[PDB]
């Protein structure tokens, strides 16, 4: 409350190793977890089952019923989107999968979301899977497709891969009563905090920027009290854990957050302008350096630009193609949030049915800690390989 | 295929590393794997987001699509079980959620259970989360039970808590053309093979004995190709994904799988005929006592006894909260399949908040036998069974 | 105290872990550890420093002076050898050369040792790099070859690799008031004692059998009071500390020791005598064999033959060479107490720093035997002799 | 085409890892690994004992020979401080006592080396142990010092805890034919290269900034071929291994070296400055600061003033002892170049020639500069 966020993100769920004489949190790879007495064991085991967080002196009793690291991790996000409570999974379609299936299980099968949407989330609404119908609906058409059935209303800002930004704060008038589920994905908490909006629920997938370093898997909502005990409900019984020493290196990476984004937004910032003057990009997608952020949300709703980049190339696919394959000191790879730079070709990889299936000749590129002179050079080599 | 089970476990899913120079697996972190270019990298994703395993020399793409770690006690697991293919997840429950899923996405909703399983396992069923519905049926009555929307019949043996055996050659008999899907968690591939038996499907919850060491989370599903892809479509999608280190940690456990279990093993037989001695114990369930095994199971079935006993003691609830509460170097936690010898009171734990007909006796007390000797396991409940 | 080896194994070193409600002690990576005051934390700095181990209660102060999982596993092996204390390193070697500095750091640098030795052990004492100087002597010869200056007596039994035995009641009758050293690598604590016989400290290349899976390298001296001081007092200056991860899986790899080591030595002890019937071998290196041990050392020192298996072919070079070679699931590789069954041929790999007199015979073959089916190895090690 | 270090941080050991189809390098914790015949083997095994590098292709035969997460970790290294060839070890410690047993066994164990050094080295000197003979002298006074059986000139800077630098143009001249090595853990190659003012070996301990999250020991001296293969030998038969887990963390930590140290450092001199006006102060040793360096070195040698700040209380003991115990977002504890501010007393933790007993130590994390200042003035306060 009174610290900033750059000090909440080191010693955020860190709280009592001081005191106990140690540095870092300890990774407790137990599966199950011993009880006092056959009273406090039953309690404890209905309590964490039914949902609820862990009581302080009480066992865990089971890996998939609560774990020390995962809980650690959870604090420290929550905390960062000033939510109370935030619930972590193994990946992020695992936590989407359990918000999904909370709704399905309170009678509110039903699900408005905005076409401009990851590809995995975008499928999973599509397919019906686990119960759920769907409406696509634009950012004016929400309170239009808000059905009696309506559990959640899905938006993601900026848009993966072209970047398209949503303004919370009308999204939530629209909803009304019904919760909103917030992507905050590339933002991070650094940038944009859509819980301060009116938003119910702030999908992460840790896997990106949260972790930092491309070697830990993980998902994470940072919600209220009752959806986090809904979300822990469909944990304990469906199991989608998040591993001990995934959460160490997501709570590890936390730590590091505010630095490595603020490093990656500058050189950002810097090659979107200078790849613009290229003459085979038509058109460079930057919140920052924008095109479609008419709105001012780059003060109001997001502290920051970001550190993803999409370009438009003038000859299509064939162009596109070319540039991803010449690309040497770049990665030519899905993902992003890393401390190096990827690039992909949306159409290929984010290919098949598609209604908002993005331009042949768009990419998309996720800047990381490398130095700005040195990217440039590869990406105009490789555009100059056509 | 010409070695024994033995040797398998020790070099089941070592495949290569001989000859790249390294003695076991390396635990590979990477979230996102580099293609070569658009075309095999977008033809690589596709398969591998339709359910098809990774054809050699492709790029992983992705952690959510592919992971070597996970591929190798993936093969390890399967030929130990003589299953085409197999599929991991973070948890037992999560290969469950995932085979429950992969019906349903199939038109087949329904699913057919005997009523003696795991908890978690029932309450799935029961509750509906995944859009399935449940018949409850006994061994005999399988049949009836079969509807024209059903997908799975799942069996368990021997039952969590109680140890009831069912016989696998008639359920599949019953069963017909629908798969059946055996959770074989407590005999494990070195006692019983449920797909040399007729079985499609065979989940393992990983957490116990494959793991053998009580820190290494995970569910596994020894299936034919056909399972095996939807089961893996389902995953690329839900992502309840098994960790690299969880991987390798299991995969690890597979080696002393053999060499633990028969330990456990024999501790297990000795205690059954001396706790049934003792007078606070009405009756001892162990699998390798052909007394409550009428059908001549162990032997055509289980070729071990197994390292799990259920007790009824004479003084019910009383009695079974006082000597888990006494026990000193036997655990009183909830889990089974570790090195440390476990205790739990299922009628007062897993299935308290559980419904009269579907919880066990009140009485019932589990017990996982580890690797400690026979006689100092003994001295500590005995020691426990006096203090009431 | 009145608990089986066996029981030792699983719950060494898991004191106070049920209190907390965890199952296996955590992996704490902290290199530093906070203080509560200026007092305290100077004063259990000084502590550390000067080899003392900790005081319950305080904190660890710094990574390099003490962890708490590495003391875990240090208790562990500890009571399972009878000595009061233990302490770990990065490597045996990392603890034969703190073993070694801390005599000469006392004013003892003279080093009595039998030649039988693993060629490390062996070419680190000949060299002289820390300020030693060694009299090689046999085990009749260690009373004379005694200095003024000695500071301990370096012993191996069995062997590595030609397996021969060492009496160690005779061979601390012979030191007098000498310490003395024994690498008990090859029995470990399930077959030998040395702390029972009379030895001051007893070294254990962790990186075989007590990790038992080829992923954790690690060293550690059970010994008393004066000694661990000592070693201590070396490791917190010169840092050849073990890992927090190594130190959790060597752990992890004591609870399976004994069942892990009595398989194995099952397996060799079968293997040598079908072996023995093969004309292409003239002698066979195994402790319990007829006519390799007419002292009585299997019984009063030794509780069992071991897992080890050294042999003598009859070609030379040439055939020890062609039998490596064409072996296809014996795996060609240094290193023993693994899972698997792994083979060398010592004098051009394990014994090849070592002076030229005292390298093994070129047609001996050493052999780990891991947990495979005791027909399947014969069937591989018979293809592999037959090729030539 | 060169690439800059912030670039080579990044990319740095990271080799064939995008040809293999793989984003991190694999944790490989195999302890022994297979040979294709005993020819092949046999030469590999004496290659690897005598510290020779491992050719492509070859097998890695032991762990204690050669290990492949630790040679990126190597490599990563080298190419930030533009040596040739670099050896890791389990902590800063062991890379100082295989340094230290190389110049023995070469015939050489005398060693010279300036006064202000870390505690543990200057202990490991003085002792003796590793039968090493040393003459402590001044910045001018190396030339003289110098003997025929010299193997290492040892120097430091910034110096621990002080922050005294030296100018280490001047030594390599003094020392001459005797080759340099400089611990140069608090600038790290971002700040500070040795290797290009002429030093031989330069020792890190990896376990702070490196690192930088406080959860992996190690040491690693980047240095040419000759000395790389001395190291190598020395660690082929003492055994103080980097586990491959802890290499794969530091060189993970390599990666956002150049971010999370410049970020420490802006952190750190707004810190140096406010810190100054307290009146509790009385002087606040800081490379950045004014009349703290008259040489000019800040420009010449290092390009950044660092991360670290020690002060001396106008109250000695007591007020040191105050100060850090009432601190409580900034942590007591030894160690420095982690994500979070640590603070000590240098004559307590960590008589022979110690700090000043008013003196404090302040390793700066990537807290906010006003939460930092805010809680080091309540401690300042509360005396
Ligand atoms: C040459 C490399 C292989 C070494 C292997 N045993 C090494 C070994 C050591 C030293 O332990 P570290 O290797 O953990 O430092 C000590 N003592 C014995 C008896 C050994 O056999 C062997 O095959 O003998
Ligand atoms: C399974 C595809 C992975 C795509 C990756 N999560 C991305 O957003 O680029
Ligand atoms: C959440 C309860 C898990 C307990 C474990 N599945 C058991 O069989 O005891
Ligand atoms: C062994 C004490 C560690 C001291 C710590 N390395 C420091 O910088 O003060």
């Amino acid at each position: 409350n009174s610290m900033h966020p750059e000090t909440l993100m080191v010693h955020g769920g860190m709280d009592g190793l001081t005191e106990a004489g140690v540095h870092v949190p300890a990774i407790d790879l137990s599966t199950t977890n011993p009880v006092n007495d056959v009273a406090t064991g039953g309690d404890s085991y209905e309590w964490l089952a039914t949902g609820h967080a862990l009581k302080d002196g009480d066992s865990a009793v089971y890996q998939r019923l609560w774990q020390p690291g995962v809980a650690r991790f959870e604090t420290a996000l929550a905390e960062l989107e000033h939510a109370d409570e935030a619930v972590a999974f193994a990946t992020g379609m695992a936590a989407m999968t359990a918000a999904l299936l909370a709704a399905v299980n309170a009678g509110t099968p039903h699900i408005v979301a905005v076409r401009p949407l990851y590809g995995g989330s975008d499928h999973l609404l599509e397919t019906g899977l686990l119960g759920t119908t769907v409406t696509w609906a634009k950012e004016a058409e929400i309170a239009s497709a808000i059905q009696d059935d309506t559990g959640l209303v899905i938006v993601e800002t900026p848009a993966n891969p072209s970047l398209d930004l949503v303004d919370l704060d009308s999204v939530v008038a629209a909803a009304g009563t019904v919760p909103v589920l917030v992507d905050n994905t590339f933002c991070t908490p650094v940038l944009q905090q859509p819980i301060r909006h009116g938003a119910a629920l702030v999908l992460h997938s840790a896997t990106k920027y949260l972790g930092g370093h491309g070697d830990a898997m993980g998902g994470i909502i940072a919600t209220n009290s009752d959806w986090a005990m809904r979300l822990r409900q469909v944990r304990a019984i469906t199991g989608a854990l998040l591993h001990p020493m995934g959460a160490y290196l997501l709570h590890r990476g936390l730590r590091t957050l505010a630095v490595r984004m603020r490093a990656a937004q500058t050189t950002a910032g810097e090659l979107a302008e200078r790849l613009a003057a290229h003459p085979a990009i038509t058109a460079v997608h930057y919140p920052g350096l924008n095109g479609q952020d008419p709105r001012g949300l780059l003060g109001r709703q997001m502290s920051g630009g970001g550190a993803m980049i999409a370009l438009e190339l003038a000859g299509g696919f064939d162009a596109a193609r070319s540039f991803v394959e010449h690309c040497s000191l770049v990665v030519h790879a899905v993902s992003l949030g890393g401390a190096d730079t990827l690039i992909q070709h949306p159409a290929s990889l984010t290919p098949v049915a598609a209604t908002a299936k993005p331009g042949d000749g768009l990419i998309r590129l996720s800047v990381g800690l490398e130095h700005v002179d040195d990217l440039e050079d590869d990406l105009i080599a490789a555009l100059d390989a056509s």
